[PDB]
């Protein structure tokens, strides 16, 4: 079952939502942390809105994105930063990360209520490029933004 | 029209693969792939997802994070010349390009003729792109590394 953070931003010609899951098992094997020592699977959603500045259609998944987390309890401020690879499952492409909660070693990051963020940068330090000639080219990247949910964890759903 | 089809579509491992090629073509960032003056066409390579995707991709979504290396062969000047298509978006969505030099090229035999192109397509688990493997949200295996072959006639830089 899950569950949405907060609820979707749109900025940047992008619909930005966050979810989490129970911890998910992932291949290739070794890259993202173990679901058995996570305690849930964060993932992020980000499509191209309607008239993307960025040539993207409308609906599609955004790739090649950078983008980092930061997982803020409010009642305990502790904090922790991490990334979030890009990842396919029977829905859809997206981008996930198994962390550990309740079984972060330092605690603290068990039980709260939440403040979650994604920091994204465009896909060009990636290697993609665009189109700028007259024709065919599209707009310019956005600069590297931030974006901030509010939730509070309730364990493993 | 300023784009020119490339042989026939291909329906296989759950995508259409489709090939193009337009005039040279300016992309930044510049130095990753060859400048638009230095080159006389743009191959570019259209891969979506098909209906039922065998590896959880939407209908018609862009096939990303893909390893696709090329192979343009002459058939009547018998040269042959590979590269690779890196990810890139124009005003019409996503694709794999790159910017060639056909007439251009200093080792010559890459001029008008007859073609026969090549692509070489492994599967996005080299970039660390992941996989959902569990019961309810899994997807299946990624293809092994294959090829797709069209045929083409080049008379020069689309017009
Ligand atoms: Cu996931
Ligand atoms: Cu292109």
């Amino acid at each position: 079952g899950e569950v949405p953070i907060g609820d979707p931003k749109e900025l940047n010609g992008m619909e930005i939502a966050a979810v989490y899951l129970q911890p998910i098992e992932m291949e290739p094997r070794g890259i993202d942390l173990a679901a058995s020592l996570a305690d849930i699977h964060l993932e992020a959603d980000i499509h191209a809105l309607k008239n993307n500045p960025n040539g993207f259609p409308e609906g599609f998944w955004m790739p090649y994105l950078t983008i980092a987390y930061e997982l803020k309890n409010t009642d305990t401020g502790a904090i922790k930063r991490g990334t979030l690879m890009p990842i396919v499952a029977d829905d859809g492409p997206h981008y996930g990360a198994n962390i550990a909660m309740e079984k972060d070693k330092k605690g603290g990051f068990g039980v709260g209520n939440y403040e979650l963020t994604f920091y994204i940068s465009n896909p060009e330090k990636q290697g993609f490029g665009r189109h700028v000639d007259e024709e065919t080219g599209v707009g310019k990247w956005f600069e590297p933004f931030k974006v901030d949910y509010k939730f509070k964890y309730t364990g493993t759903p």
